[PDB]
């Protein structure tokens, strides 16, 4: 109930939130380059011309 | 009956004694620290909205 260092679940959490954070961070910041860069917005704005 | 010290009755009451007390004192500490933490109050005022 206390939490010790030991103890399984306070253990699991902590070791599980650390490795997800940095993934989940990572995956997302990769993504927003490829966005932020001008040739991929120019492409989403030609598709846009291409459709209609 | 005046209670020498290797008698086995005074011996066997004050073994007992100091494991007992000890015993009994750790326990009931321990479980205080845990009501004393602020989220397990926290809890018992949710339990009781959450009944009603």
């Amino acid at each position: 109930v206390r939490g010790m260092n030991t103890s399984s679940a306070m253990s699991a959490f902590e070791r599980m939130e650390e490795k997800v954070l940095m993934q989940e961070s990572r995956a997302q910041a990769l993504g927003e380059l490829a966005g932020a860069d001008l040739e991929t917005q120019f492409a989403q704005l030609e598709g846009g011309s291409d459709v209609d």
